[PDB]
């Protein structure tokens, strides 16, 4: 199964960088959502649960198809809340009607990482929206419960390996855990990307707790909480190793991170030898904005 990316009809750079600050300027305007953290961290979510679902063995999920759109994705149980970041993009795409569904959501998650003070992650367009039939069925993204191996198998579906899968997690130094959303909670706040999930990791004194859904999670005085699954990066000796590298080096968990988190964004899409180059957007602060 082969996607090729078709750029939108004259679409250039600029097109782009609007559409980035579209996105940009509202993320300032609606401070309030989720007590005041803002929709960053749930745009960063929803980039990933778009991509996340794809298989290396046959190309199906993906980015490309901009599959999200239909109930079947949408209803996920394991997409429960990113309705929220849905919402937010829907007057985005009013705006620019011709951008793609899956460049729209992955552009959604590039915004907000560099909005949030983050790395700058090239971005590249031409994802085409596919019809409902290609949507990939709910139970491709990862259950929380488990442990590394677990978590390793699953990333070999996603072509990740070790470095990446912890360079990834980083990200849930963003937002929060919400009970009713998957059954995990914690006081998260945090709407500026740094390594201090890594830092996290290794300082706290973790404590596993049963939360009011009977599930365990590690929890802090501080009021952090780590999901099982990272907790485990603390675990396994690989792991933990490069929890070490990415606590005691900013710049380069923020490469790393920039360099994954694009391929994610990317997997299963085919780019011709002439299709534009990898886009680096300015942030709205870059631009007097
Ligand atoms: C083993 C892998 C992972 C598991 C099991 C996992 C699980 C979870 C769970 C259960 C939540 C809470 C959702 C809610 O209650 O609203 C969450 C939130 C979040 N995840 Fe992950 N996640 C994983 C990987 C990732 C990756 C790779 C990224 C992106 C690079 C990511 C980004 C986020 C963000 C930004 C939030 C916060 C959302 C918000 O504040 O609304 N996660 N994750
Ligand atoms: C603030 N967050 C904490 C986690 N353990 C997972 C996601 C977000």
């Amino acid at each position: 199964l082969v996607h090729v990316a078709s750029v939108e009809k004259g679409r250039s750079y600029e097109d782009f960088q609007k559409v980035y600050n579209a996105i940009a300027l509202k993320l300032r305007e609606d401070d309030e959502y989720d007590n005041y953290i803002g929709y960053g961290p749930v745009l960063v979510r929803l980039a990933w649960h778009i991509s996340g679902t794809w298989d290396k063995h046959d190309n199906t999920g993906g980015s490309y198809g901009g599959t999200y759109r239909f109930k079947k994705e949408f209803n996920d149980p394991s997409n429960a809340g990113l309705q929220n970041g849905f919402k937010f993009l829907e007057p985005i795409h009013k705006e620019f009607p011709w951008i793609s569904s899956g460049d729209l959501f992955s552009l959604g998650g590039v915004t907000a990482v560099q909005e949030m003070q983050g790395p700058k992650i090239p971005w590249r367009c031409g994802r085409v929206d596919t019809p409902e039939d290609t949507t990939p069925d709910n139970g491709r993204l990862p259950d929380a419960d488990k442990d590394a191996g677990y978590v390793r198998t699953f990333f070999q579906r996603l072509n990740m390996n070790d470095r990446e899968v912890v360079a990834l997690m980083g990200a849930h130094a963003l937002g929060k855990t919400h009970l009713k959303n998957s059954g995990y909670e914690g006081g998260g706040a945090n709407n500026v990307f740094t390594n201090e999930f890594y830092l996290n990791l290794l300082n706290e004194d973790w404590k596993l707790e049963k939360n009011d859904a009977n599930n365990e999670q590690w929890d802090s005085k501080s009021g952090y909480m780590m999901l099982p699954t990272d907790y485990s990066l603390i675990q396994d000796p690989k792991y933990l190793s490069i929890v070490k590298e990415y606590a005691n080096d900013q710049d380069k968990f923020f490469k790393d991170f920039s360099k994954a988190f694009e391929k994610l964004l990317e997997n299963g899409i085919t780019f011709p030898k002439d299709a534009p180059s990898p886009f680096i957007f300015k942030t709205l602060e870059e631009q007097g904005l």
